[PDB]
């Protein structure tokens, strides 16, 4: 899927989309490091120690939501993937309902994927963390308020954006969807949906090349 493929598929989906280059984003952009953890699009701050990881939706929810993988052992055995994939696998929740603090896992465990195809988890957010963490996976805490401006779907293979709780944006990398065999376009829709779920703002930067 091409930057213009994607702006006019958010765009179709009521979305200001603009495409914009890397070195408008230089500063910002970091090179993702194997120690990172794979973790959420959420803009706050948090207590992660573990810089440089890649962004989806819920961590690594993202790639059970896009494969229909709903039980606890099908879980563990994303984690493991990731882990085995050169990324810290983790899932999160904040200071402020404690594991419903990811606003991805909430809307999924609530049923709101449910007119878009998706089946449901087999278990809740405590479950669903447990078995992350006992697969060795990481659990991100989140503290403050989300505020996030924008969206930013970075298509820079192997590189990433880094949260900034004083001036929010949601932070999606596009490749690394693909990294994982997701059906892209699909991984993509949802995430836009989560946005637009969740009360964000319809309004992406697309990182290119
Ligand atoms: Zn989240």
């Amino acid at each position: 899927i091409s930057p213009a493929q994607i702006a006019e598929a958010l765009q179709g989906r009521g979305w200001d989309a603009e495409i914009v280059t890397d070195a408008s984003m230089a500063g910002q952009l970091v090179d993702v490091r194997p120690e990172g953890i794979l973790k959420c699009v959420d803009g706050r701050g948090s207590d992660n120690t573990r810089m440089g990881g890649p962004k989806m939706p819920g961590g690594i929810y993202a790639i059970a939501h896009n494969r229909g993988v709903t039980s606890i052992e099908g879980l563990k055995q994303i984690t493991k993937e990731v882990a085995s994939k050169g990324h810290l696998p983790s899932v999160h929740g904040d200071h402020s309902s404690d594991m419903l603090g990811c606003g991805f896992f909430k809307l999924w465990v609530t049923g709101r994927f449910d007119d878009m195809g998706y089946p449901r988890p087999q278990f809740d957010a405590d479950q669903g963390a447990n078995a992350v963490k006992d697969a060795g996976g990481i659990i991100e805490m989140h503290h403050g308020s989300h505020t996030e401006k924008v969206v930013y779907i970075n298509l820079l293979a192997n590189k990433t954006l880094e949260p900034n709780e004083n001036d929010q944006r949601f932070i999606v990398d596009g490749w690394a969807a693909d990294k994982f065999g997701l059906d892209v376009p699909k991984f993509l829709i949802a995430a836009a949906a989560t946005v637009e779920m969740l009360g964000g703002p319809k309004n992406a930067k697309i990182v290119v090349p």
